[PDB]
């Protein structure tokens, strides 16, 4: 097998996909000779969509885990070639049969210091009282858990989550919520001073203040999650995407992921290549998992599709 076009990569956009160009694709193709093209709009329903159709332009897909979770038990993915992804490295877990566990990423609370300057707890988010332009992500996912910790439920008891009660709880300021958003569009609103209160990725949070964003952030009420590289079914390079795989879930492109964004890297080997530093900037360090929870991919794989259909309906 060889390229003969470009290996498509469908991710989030903005910061992260910077990141990932400047860790993974642009370092791939050097190493490889391939051409490499990132794009965005990578999510369950687009995937559904494309494998469903039988014209996939996509490669390779960066997928969270509620995503990764929806797309294996819809059968959309390729079985990953584990006699070319060869990272004994990355633990075992992380190793599943449809997809790599490349990165470990926080969600965060995070506010505009100028705006609060004794900062936002998440019982401050989800109370009405507190007055300030609020942004949820755009799925479900990430906004039960967060409204749930933000009403005192302990990260410990967190699943099977309570969905009436996280709804309910997201009610109290939904008038105050200015929109339920994807990542690339919550930073730009940081940025621009269009929002006062985010929940968003850490690397997001972090980017936005290095680009001059005056917000702070803490890991009370975060959520911690995997995302994976996976290929979707009837990939036409589905061979080249296990190349780039491999490459790319090695110790020193993993380093360089964490090295321009604040996410974590799976491989083990990774960390010794960064800054010690870095460490307390993931979720994993102890003194930041135990103020959050983890994503239970297995709550959501059983549950997305009746927590999405209200949802929508919710939003709208
Ligand atoms: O793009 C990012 O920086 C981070 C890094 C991994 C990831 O899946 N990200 C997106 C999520 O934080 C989030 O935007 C999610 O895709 C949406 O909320 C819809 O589920
Ligand atoms: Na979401």
């Amino acid at each position: 097998s060889h390229m003969m076009a470009d290996l498509v990569i469908s991710s989030y956009g903005g910061s992260f996909q910077d990141a990932q160009t400047k860790a993974y694709f642009d370092p791939y193709a050097k190493a490889s000779g391939v051409k490499v093209t990132g794009t965005t709009g990578t999510g369950y329903a687009k995937v559904k969509a494309m494998v469903e159709s039988g014209n996939v332009t996509w490669d390779v897909i960066s997928a969270e885990s509620p995503a990764f979770a929806s797309e294996v038990k819809d059968g959309l993915l390729e079985p990953i070639d584990y006699s070319v992804v060869k990272a004994d490295n990355v633990p075992e877990n992380f190793r599943t049969k449809y997809g790599v566990g490349y990165m470990v990423f926080g969600t965060n609370l995070a506010w505009n210091k100028d705006k609060f300057p004794n900062g936002v707890t998440p019982a401050q988010f989800f109370d009405p009282n507190v007055k300030g332009r609020r942004v949820l992500p755009s799925d479900a996912t990430y906004s039960l858990e967060f409204a749930l910790m933000g009403d005192g439920v302990k990260p410990a008891d967190l699943y099977p989550l309570d969905v009436k009660r996280a709804l309910k709880v997201i009610d109290r300021v939904k008038d105050q919520v200015i929109g339920y958003k994807g990542a690339s569009d919550i930073q730009a609103l940081m940025q621009q001073g269009e929002a006062d209160i985010v929940y968003a990725g850490t690397g997001r949070i972090k980017n936005a203040i290095k680009a001059g964003a005056n917000w702070s952030y803490s890991w009370e009420g975060a959520l911690a999650d995997t995302e994976y590289w996976a290929v979707p079914k009837g990939a036409p390079h589905a061979a080249e995407a296990m190349k780039f795989i491999n490459f790319a879930v090695q110790a020193e492109p993993q380093a360089e992921l964490t090295r321009v964004i604040a996410y974590g890297p799976t491989n083990v080997d990774a960390l010794r290549l960064l800054d010690p530093a870095v460490a307390k900037d993931l979720p994993s360090y102890p003194a930041n998992a135990k103020l959050g929870a983890v994503l239970n991919s297995k709550w959501w794989n059983d549950n997305y599709d009746a927590v999405k259909a209200e949802w929508t309906t919710y939003i709208m």
